[PDB]
């Protein structure tokens, strides 16, 4: 329904925004309006910052030796769900957001098909991905209006996904 | 047939009973008879108790901070199958039972129409709903005759659905 359609739209729009900002392109009206529906915001970030918004960079706690294989970890997750690499590093926030959008789009299709067991698997994957990769990246974002919106959106989306799963997890 | 008709009836009747109790209303004779066909049961539960029979309240590892998004989870599941929550919270037991009744009614229709692909999907949806939402809710109900009846009915129904689905 509208709620899940909105999840996909926000992930897709945020990803498109970060691709534009990576190249110092203006944010188009359609993208701006989708995000501005939630409150006043600006998109005034420069490529010099946006290029560095990668998990292996932002997560300062990551052991160096594992930072060196993290893109491989990302790619295997992506490949397992048919998601293609772009020209950006696999751990870049634009790419991680695009991956979530693809997962939610898959969920939408499975919902329309009433494929409940497969939908469950894709929702589980969304949770796994948000817990392993995207939330750790976003929790280490520096403060700015757009980035703070992403923090809030991802925090609430993580809560939604976890709440979906917690009951069955604890059934014995 | 009779088995599936019976499943739909029990879910619908339990839902109706919980609505009456929520609203401090007497349980009508038709509802009582349906449930008591399985043995004597007392239907005395105070409205304040019944109002709190929500998945977000009952599921122990769900903190209160997740109750609002959990309502969204419930409504998302409902919408996929053309069901709307009522004026009650979407995670209230009365609503969850009503949703099961609607899924069983759809199963009955699909079986009459020999729509096999869709029938299987709907049965799988019932089982998923029980596993994900209704069984976790009923697990932590207080002990009382009606609550024990529902817990046991749901547990047996889950086993039936799982068995029916594993062959296939």
């Amino acid at each position: 329904g509208a709620m899940t359609i909105g999840r996909a739209k926000v992930y897709a729009t945020l990803s498109k925004i970060f691709y534009h900002l990576f190249y110092d392109e203006a944010i188009p009206k359609d993208c701006r309006e989708i995000i501005e529906k939630f409150g006043e915001i600006d998109f005034n970030l420069r490529s010099v910052l946006v290029r560095e918004l990668r998990g292996s960079v932002l997560i300062k706690d990551m052991p160096q030796s594992l930072a060196e294989v993290y893109e491989s970890v990302m790619k295997d997750f992506y490949e397992r769900y048919g998601f293609q690499a772009s020209e950006l590093h696999a751990d870049h926030i634009a790419v991680e957001l695009a991956f979530m959008s693809k997962l939610v789009e898959r969920e939408i299709s499975l919902a329309q098909q009433m494929k409940e067991e497969e939908l469950y698997k894709i929702r589980a994957a969304q949770h796994r991905f948000i817990k392993a990769h995207l939330q750790p990246l976003v929790k280490n974002l520096p403060s700015a209006p757009l980035l703070n919106f992403v923090r809030d959106f991802v925090r609430e989306d993580a809560k939604y996904l976890y709440s979906s799963l917690v009951g069955e997890k604890n059934e014995g």
